[PDB]
């Protein structure tokens, strides 16, 4: 329908009622095919998991809490583009951190 971040995770996809997650790939200008949605966003999550963290915490990490086994990840949200030889349903590539990423169905 239109695509939208998952309200639980900022590192998944709602798209057609479907579920799609970015690991990392980069997807080079030979297998991006054309223009598909523009993005506004950004989001901050704990990417072991991809826990998303509150507006609150992305300047205030914490001051005792020793953060020491959590990695949080700043992903802004870049256009969505085509992938050539494969459909949106499968796998697209979409524009993270400046860099077009593939993300793939997944079921949760």
């Amino acid at each position: 329908d239109n695509f939208v971040i998952d309200k639980n995770d900022s590192r998944k996809i709602d798209y057609m009622g479907n579920i799609y997650s970015i690991s990392d790939t980069t997807v080079s200008d030979e297998e991006l095919g054309e223009y598909q949605d523009v993005l506004a966003e950004v989001r901050v999550f704990d990417s072991v998991s991809g826990k998303s963290i509150p507006r609150s915490e992305w300047g205030r990490i914490d001051k005792d809490g020793s953060n020491s086994k959590q990695s949080r990840t700043e992903w802004d949200y870049g256009e969505i583009h085509s992938i050539r030889g494969k459909s949106l349903t499968e796998a697209f590539a979409v524009e993270i951190n400046d860099d077009f990423k593939l993300a793939t169905k997944v079921g949760n």
